[PDB]
């Protein structure tokens, strides 16, 4: 476990990218429309409709996802043919060009470029998610394997925090220092760009889809200190017993099958109730919300969700070896459509009684807290457990399409219909939050 972390740490750096990319829209939203609507003025020698600009700016944080699905759907192309690492180095090139494409849309006067940078940088994370916990999860000793996939997770919310706090009217949320703040990307970037070719191309992967007995062996004895393991030799091809006697069905087959079609239904719509809960709007919108709630200086209640947020990821860990599977998905689903309703009191009582401005970030604070712990992790574990080593790939890229399909909808139309539907926003969510809730408690089974 010497030199272990040197490969973890650099891999984890694009968990952190993950993390940033996601959370960093939310804070300096009215900076950038500005820029949008003195754009659309300057070139089309008219100025920008309220709607269009909320349709416009809804595709900039939207089209991350259309992004994300795809780089999701990609994730096995690159690895198997390619091994984790020499993915996860080569993909550094879509942060660049995204990197770019955003920080430059300043004296390009395009938003398209920032909508552009902001779909590629999707695709980016897209297929990050697949290589990280892959590599992290074929690197580390099978023991501290579970305590290690804890920083792909980790590596997300504090990669949110950071989106957050660098998004300060005072740090690089503002008219001038924006585009810096959505490129600064490169500086993780380029720093795995130049920790990666130190480190080791999988174990797993040069054994079993390379099929160097030899080259895989060496590896080890670097990557484990004092350890030089047969115990892990016979686990890779004990891996690659049963991850290899039990057909690798295809997503095109789940489906076919009745055999399946039910234990698909359930891991798909525990997606579903994962993004229509309605998280990402406070995670896209947190500081607009606060605003017109009656927050004052909104971005530090964003940042309030930030460290709330990764303070319940870490307090779900402990909980969650602890307790059931779908108790804490239930639990977790209460609080967030009761916190949902106090959003929704707060933000109608806020124009009588002022200091609902409070009870806002009340409501959201408890909200990404009791989020964290049920509809967070609960709906992937639970497909790992719905599937054998089997059709448990295909049902993986199924779970993690409606993901990004739910995400696309929330982040698309939340907007759409925080107009058309006023403070009641998290009444939408709440009618959610309560059908799912009814969903897994007769129909999803513990696990
Ligand atoms: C055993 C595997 C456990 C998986 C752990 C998942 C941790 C919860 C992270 O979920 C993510 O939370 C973000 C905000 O925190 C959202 O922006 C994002 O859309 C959502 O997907």
């Amino acid at each position: 476990t010497g030199r272990l972390m040197l490969a973890v740490g650099g891999a984890v750096l694009g968990s952190l990218q993950f993390g940033y990319n996601t959370g960093v829209i939310n804070a300096p939203q009215k900076v950038i429309e500005e820029f949008y609507t003195q754009t659309w003025v300057h070139r089309y020698g008219e100025s920008i409709l309220p709607t269009t600009l909320t349709t416009l700016w809804s595709l900039s944080v939207a089209i991350f996802s259309v992004g994300g699905m795809i780089g999701s759907f990609s994730v096995g192309l690159f690895v198997n043919r390619f091994g984790r690492r020499n993915s996860m180095l080569m993909m550094n090139l879509l942060a660049f060009v995204s990197a770019v494409l955003m920080g430059f849309s300043k004296l390009g006067k395009s938003f398209e470029m920032l909508i552009l940078g902001r779909f590629i940088i999707g695709v980016y994370c897209g297929l990050t998610t697949g290589f990280v916990p892959m590599y992290v999860g074929e690197v580390s000793p099978t023991a501290l394997r579970g305590a290690l996939g804890t920083l792909h997770q980790l590596g997300i919310v504090v990669g949110i925090l950071i989106a957050q706090v660098f998004g300060l009217d005072s740090i690089m949320g503002n008219k001038d220092l924006w585009p810096l703040l959505l490129s600064i990307i490169f500086i993780p970037a380029l720093l795995q760009c130049i920790v990666l070719p130190f480190c080791p191309e999988s174990p797993r992967f040069l054994l079993i889809n390379r099929n160097e007995e030899n080259r895989a062996k060496s590896v080890l004895k670097k990557l484990r200190g004092t350890a030089d393991v047969t115990h892990d030799l016979q686990e890779m091809k004990e891996e690659s017993r049963q991850m290899m006697r039990e057909k690798k069905v295809t997503i095109l087959e789940l489906f076919r099958s009745p055999a399946y079609r039910q234990p698909i239904l359930i891991a798909v719509v525990l997606q579903l109730s994962q993004q229509l809960s309605g998280i990402n709007a406070v995670f896209y919108y947190s500081t607009s919300i606060f605003e017109k709630a009656g927050v004052q200086q909104p971005v530090y209640a964003t940042i309030g969700s930030g460290i709330v947020n990764t303070a319940f990821t870490v307090v779900s860990l402990f909980v969650v070896q602890r307790a059931g599977r779908r108790t804490l998905h239930l639990i977790g689903l209460a609080g967030m459509a009761g916190c949902a309703i106090l959003m929704t009191i707060a933000l109608a009582l806020l124009e009588q009684l002022p200091w609902m401005s409070y009870l806002s970030i009340v409501a959201i604070f408890g909200f990404v807290a009791f989020f964290e712990v049920g509809p967070g992790p609960i709906p992937w574990f639970i497909v790992a457990e719905l599937f054998s080593q089997g059709p448990r790939p295909a049902a993986i890229a199924v779970a993690g399409f409606s993901n990004w399909t739910s995400n696309f909808i929330v982040g698309m139309c939340f907007q759409y219909v925080e107009q058309l539907c006023g403070p009641y926003v998290f009444i939408i969510f709440t009618v959610l939050l309560v059908l799912f809730f009814i969903f897994t408690y007769f129909k999803v089974p513990e696990t």
